[PDB]
């Protein structure tokens, strides 16, 4: 077996990006909301090195007027999802827990715990 050492990262990091990309994807799919929710801001994101590697990110997420009704996973672009805004306007934070290893595409989402604010 192999542990390694857990370290912090850079919310800047391309690495930690996509990491952040997958946790959201995941999420949406598994959530309980109409809208598509969208990462606002990303606060820590550590890693952490195993037979691939673990990345620990503290995440602010938030609520869009995209609907799953109209647009489906997999051929949705946050990027032209607007925050919404009052009444529906619902802020979350997120601890996601992201799984990469190098013989797999898609990234895991192995764990998450959302708390609004």
């Amino acid at each position: 077996r192999m542990v390694g050492e857990l370290r912090d990262l850079s919310p800047d990091d391309p690495q930690v990006q996509k990491a952040a990309q997958a946790a959201v994807a995941s999420y949406n799919m598994g959530s309980n909301s109409i809208y598509y929710f969208r990462d606002t801001h990303i606060i820590k994101a550590q890693s952490q090195l195993v037979a691939g590697i673990k990345y620990f990110l503290t995440m602010e997420m938030g609520s869009t007027d995209c609907r799953k009704t109209r647009v489906t996973g997999d051929h949705v672009d946050l990027t032209t999802c607007p925050l919404a805004a009052g009444a529906q306007q619902e802020k979350l934070r997120c601890d996601f827990e992201v799984l990469v290893v190098p013989w797999q595409n898609s990234s895991q989402l192995l764990k998450h715990n959302c708390v609004q604010m």
